[PDB]
């Protein structure tokens, strides 16, 4: 369970997709995530939090997270909601 664990992080993004789309503010977790993610989709997601809604922006933000191959990106998730202090931090099963 070395890389397999991070392999989990990816499938996990897909797994708590609904809990993400609902509780995630894509304008917030993006701050922690953008440290691993690229501005192009980061800024797009920020546009859709507006145009479509936070949920849709989050939905867009998930698919984008999956494209990143950092170590930190799925941790930016829990890290984000610890920083915002949101519920999602608890149910998300990432490092620490």
């Amino acid at each position: 369970k070395k890389i397999e664990k991070l392999e989990e992080y990816r499938l996990l993004l897909k797994r708590l997709q609904p809990e993400f789309k609902t509780r995630i503010i894509p304008t917030d977790i993006i701050s922690d995530l953008s440290e691993c993610l690229i501005n192009q989709e980061c800024e797009e997601i920020l546009q859709i939090c507006s145009t479509k809604g936070m949920m849709a922006g989050a939905e867009k933000l998930v698919e984008c997270l999956l494209r990143s191959d950092k170590e930190n990106w799925p941790k930016e998730l829990k890290l984000a909601l610890e920083k915002e202090r949101n519920k999602f931090s608890e149910l998300w099963i990432v490092e620490k």
